[PDB]
């Protein structure tokens, strides 16, 4: 049993729900948020530019440290940084921007990263402004994804449609 409420079970482990992903981890916080990263962990927009807002900025800080030591993220990748104020840890993730020309298979490797956390707060990998598909993502999520996973939609008029159309 965990916190999470109000959410419409997909399968198994993929639950869904018309929620911002900053106002639901300030209410669940969770163990693991998943943030839409990019490479260089900058947090400008969209999933990112939300969550670093809402930890007052402190989110890039420690993110412009991480990439001064370690450099960027491989699309597809990942690193464990902290949650802040939002969740214990958040799992910066990047999957492939299609506004960038990047591979789209490569949106199965970015759902990977999700495997190695036991339950995860995320949103749709490479949705938003990655230019993605969403409903595409949803499937990868639910055809990658083999842990327990919290799916936050911002918009609701997008989240019935991912519903109503979920095989
Ligand atoms: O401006 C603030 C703000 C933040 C902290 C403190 C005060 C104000 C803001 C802006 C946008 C959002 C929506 S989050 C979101 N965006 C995009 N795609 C998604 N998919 C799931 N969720 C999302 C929430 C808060």
């Amino acid at each position: 049993v965990n916190s999470f409420s109000g959410y419409l079970k997909l399968t198994d482990n993929v639950y869904i729900k018309n929620a911002d992903i900053v106002e639901e981890a300030k209410k669940v916080k969770p163990t693991v948020v998943v943030n839409a990263a990019n490479v260089y962990l900058k947090h400008g927009g969209g999933v990112a530019g939300a969550l670093n807002k809402a930890t007052n900025n402190a989110m890039q800080v420690e993110s412009d440290d991480y990439i001064a030591t370690n450099g960027p993220l491989k699309v597809g990748g990942s690193c464990v940084l902290s949650g802040h104020n939002l969740a214990k840890h958040c799992l910066h993730v990047v999957g492939p921007n299609v506004n960038k020309g990047e591979d789209i298979q490569l949106l199965k490797s970015a759902y990977e990263n999700f495997n190695q956390h036991e339950v995860l707060l995320a949103p749709l990998l490479s949705a938003g402004i990655f230019g993605a598909d969403p409903i595409h993502s949803l499937r990868v999520c639910v055809d990658t994804v083999r842990t327990n996973v919290y799916l936050a939609v911002f918009d609701k008029n997008l989240y019935d449609k991912l519903v109503s159309s979920f095989l």
